[PDB]
């Protein structure tokens, strides 16, 4: 039903012992939440530039 992504939430809890969310196969050891959250840290600026 239009569901499913590269990564699949496994029975393993997110790396962070404070994150109640599980870590996906493409987000591990972090989860979808943290994963993206971390990305912000590193940025290449505007696509154009
Ligand atoms: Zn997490």
């Amino acid at each position: 039903g239009s569901s499913g992504s590269s990564g699949s939430l496994m029975d393993v809890k997110c790396e962070t012992p404070n994150c109640p969310f599980f870590m996906s196969v493409n987000t591990q050891p972090l989860c979808h939440e943290c994963s993206e959250r971390r990305q912000k840290n590193q940025n290449s600026g505007p696509s154009s530039g």
